[PDB]
DNA sequence: GCGATGGTTAACCATCGCTG
DNA sequence: GCGATGGTTAACCATCGCTG
């Protein structure tokens, strides 16, 4: 199906889209072993976007530094989502662009937590964070992370370990969710989430 | 109608840790 | 000692996508 893998209410583009890719993960499973995936992060002129990718056949095209054009992509709140769908070509020479130095600078930061904090429930984060405790449990590994002005807690409800994290590693997060209501804000992870040492 | 997804509340029980 | 903190499970409420 056109929308399979893609996330609820996203809205299809059609029109094509010039990008420079930025970064891109290692492709992971998710969903108990039934998908997979990887996460990016790509700039235009104007804005940088992270971007879901579910066609593993899109691994080659998204290289650090190349320019894609990208066409039949979804975009969920701002996150770009690309499966089968969409069509991925390398950009023509008058297509590309110079990125401004504060797209690649805000692509690149990470939100303090005090104002994670505020934004909405249900708000995706993204970033790289100090760590100042960690524990293993049955169902979950747990992270109490930190900047130099507030913490927070990171619950990763994934039955599953296999973490590429090492002790003294700060701790990258794609794709969690802010959650809040009467209590301690925290970030829980969602079927999209990846966590790795940096 | 159901599966996938997912935020909130809360019960329950265990463990932590040490004066607002 | 004992209140605060934390993990697990569940109920509840909600939306979407597919139901050609
Ligand atoms: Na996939």
């Amino acid at each position: 199906t056109p929308k399979k893998n893609i996330s609820k209410g996203a809205v299809l583009h059609e029109k094509p889209m010039t990008v420079m890719v930025l970064t891109a993960t290692e492709p992971f499973n998710y969903k108990e072993g039934k998908e997979n995936m990887f996460h990016a992060t790509v700039a235009t002129e104007s804005k940088y976007y992270r971007v879901k990718v579910f066609n593993m056949d899109l691994k080659e095209k998204f290289t650090e530094n190349q320019f894609i054009t990208i066409s039949k992509y979804f975009n969920s709140s701002g996150i770009l989502e690309i499966n089968e769908t969409a069509t991925v070509s390398e950009a023509a020479p008058n297509q590309m662009f110079e990125v401004p130095k504060n797209i690649i600078r805000s692509a690149k930061e990470t939100l303090k937590i005090s104002k994670i904090k505020e934004l909405d429930s249900g708000t995706l984060i993204y970033g790289v964070f100090a760590v100042e405790k960690k524990k293993v449990n049955d169902k979950s590994i747990t992270f109490k992370i930190k900047d130099n002005e507030d913490n927070i807690k990171v619950v990763w409800d994934k039955e599953q370990h296999n973490i590429n994290y090492e002790k003294g590693d700060k701790l990258q997060l794609f794709s969690f969710h802010l959650r809040k209501g009467n209590g301690k804000p925290i970030l829980h992870s969602g079927n999209h989430s990846f966590i790795k040492g940096e």
